[PDB]
C-alpha cells in the first residue's frame, strides 16, 4: 500500500515557489472546472494574476469565492465524515486579516455564538491567516472549542476528560487557575503570530450544555456540551496552508452505577439539534436546494506544545 501521511507539520521557511505554483494553478483548475464550460477567459486571467502574485510576493491569496468553495471541498474530501453529505451547508467566517490573540477571540467567540445559535446548530468554519514562513502561525492548542478539563486524582484516578489530561496541565502551567470538577469547561489556549499561547476563559454564557434528564439519574448531575467544534486541524489548499481553522456539525448520536435514552431525551427535548432521521433529511433536503493526493484537504498536525519553541516562559 501507498497511503499519504493524514498529517501535515511545521515549516521554518516558505514554501518554494517551485512547489507552491504548481498547486495553486491546479487549485485553480479545479475552481473554475466548477462551471464545466463557463468562464475560460476568467480562469486564464486568474491563473496569470496568482503566478505574478506568486513570483512578486512569494505567496498568494484566494479570493473569498475561492477560500469558501475550498472548505467546503476540503470537506467532502473528508472519507471519515458523515456530516459531509450536505457539505454545502456551511458557514465561513473570514478571520484572515487577524493579527493578534485578542482578536482570535473575539472571533471565537461569535463562531460559538452562531454555530450554537441557542441549541438549533449551525455548521461554521472560521478561517485565519494562513502560514507564511511557519515562523508566525496561528494555532489553537485545543483540540475542541468546547472539551472539559482532565485531572488526575492523588490516588492515579481520572476525574473530567480522560483524554486531556496533558492539556489540562499544561493550561495550569500557564495559570489557569484548576477548580476540580468533571465538567469543568477548558480555557482557549490561542497562539497568533507565532508567539506564546495566551489563556482565554470562554464565557460561559456561550456554552450550551445539554443537562441529561426514572427520576433521580438527573441527581447523578450527568452533563454534556452541545457544540462539537474541533479546533487543531490545517487547511490546505492549492499549495496553502491554514494552521488555524476551527470548524463545528452537531453530534452524531466508567462507573455505571445502559440505555443511551437519557441523552436521546435530554438532547432531543432541550432543542439540541443531533443527526437523527429528522435532521438527516431536514439537512439533506437544505444541501440539495442550495442547488439552484486529495486537495483541499483538513490535515492533521502535531500537539503544537512538543514543536513551540517559547519566547519567555
Ligand atoms: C453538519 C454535521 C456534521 C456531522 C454530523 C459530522 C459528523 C462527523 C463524524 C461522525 C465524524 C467521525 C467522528 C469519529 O468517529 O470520531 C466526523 C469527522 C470529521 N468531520 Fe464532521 N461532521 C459534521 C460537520 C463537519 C464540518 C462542518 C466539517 C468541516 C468543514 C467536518 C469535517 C470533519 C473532519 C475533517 C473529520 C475528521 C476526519 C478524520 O478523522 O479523518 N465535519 N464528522
Ligand atoms: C467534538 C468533536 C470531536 C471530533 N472527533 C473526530 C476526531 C476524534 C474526535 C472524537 O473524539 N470523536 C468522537 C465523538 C464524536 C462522535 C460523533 C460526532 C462528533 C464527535 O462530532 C459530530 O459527530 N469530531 C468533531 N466533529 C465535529 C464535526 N465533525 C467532527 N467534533
Ligand atoms: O453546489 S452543489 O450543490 O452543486
Amino acid at each position: 500500500m501507498n497511503p499519504k501521511s493524514l498529517t501535515r507539520g511545521p515549516r521554518d521557511k516558505p514554501t518554494p515557489l517551485e512547489e507552491l505554483l504548481p498547486h495553486a494553478i491546479e487549485f485553480i483548475n479545479q475552481y473554475y472546472g466548477s462551471f464545466k464550460e463557463a468562464k475560460i477567459e476568467e480562469h486564464l486571467a486568474r491563473l496569470e494574476a496568482v503566478t505574478k502574485e506568486i513570483e512578486t510576493t512569494g505567496t498568494y491569496q484566494l479570493t473569498l469565492d475561492e477560500l469558501i468553495f475550498a472548505t467546503k471541498m476540503a470537506w467532502r474530501n473528508a472519507p471519515r465524515c458523515i456530516g459531509r453529505i450536505q457539505w454545502s451547508n456551511l458557514q465561513v467566517f473570514d478571520a484572515r486579516n487577524c493579527s493578534t490573540a485578542q482578536e482570535m477571540f473575539q472571533h471565537i467567540c461569535r463562531h460559538i455564538l452562531y454555530a450554537t445559535n441557542n441549541g438549533n446548530i449551525r455548521s461554521a468554519i472560521t478561517v485565519f491567516p494562513q502560514r507564511s514562513d511557519g515562523k508566525h502561525d496561528f494555532r489553537l492548542w485545543n483540540s475542541q472549542l468546547i472539551r472539559y478539563a482532565g485531572y488526575q486524582m492523588p490516588d492515579g484516578t481520572i476525574r473530567g476528560d480522560a483524554a486531556t489530561l496533558e492539556f489540562t496541565q499544561l493550561c495550569i502551567d500557564l495559570g489557569w487557575k484548576p477548580r476540580y470538577g468533571r465538567f469543568d469547561v477548558l480555557p482557549l489556549v490561542l497562539q497568533a503570530d507565532g508567539q506564546d499561547p495566551e489563556v482565554f476563559e470562554i464565557p460561559p454564557d456561550l456554552v450550551l450544555e445539554v443537562t441529561m434528564e426514572y427520576e433521580w439519574f438527573q441527581e447523578l448531575g450527568l452533563k454534556w456540551y452541545a457544540l462539537p467544534a474541533v479546533a487543531n486541524m490545517l487547511l490546505e489548499v492549492g499549495g496553502l496552508e491554514f494552521p488555524a481553522c476551527p470548524f463545528n456539525g452537531w453530534y452524531m448520536g466508567n462507573i455505571l452505577e445502559e440505555i443511551n435514552v437519557a441523552v436521546l431525551h435530554s438532547f432531543q427535548k432541550q432543542n439540541v439539534t443531533i443527526m437523527d432521521h429528522h435532521t438527516a433529511s431536514e439537512s439533506f433536503m437544505k444541501h440539495m436546494q442550495n442547488e439552484y493526493v486529495l486537495s483541499p484537504f483538513y490535515y492533521y498536525q502535531i500537539e503544537p506544545w512538543k514543536t513551540h519553541i517559547w519566547q519567555n516562559e
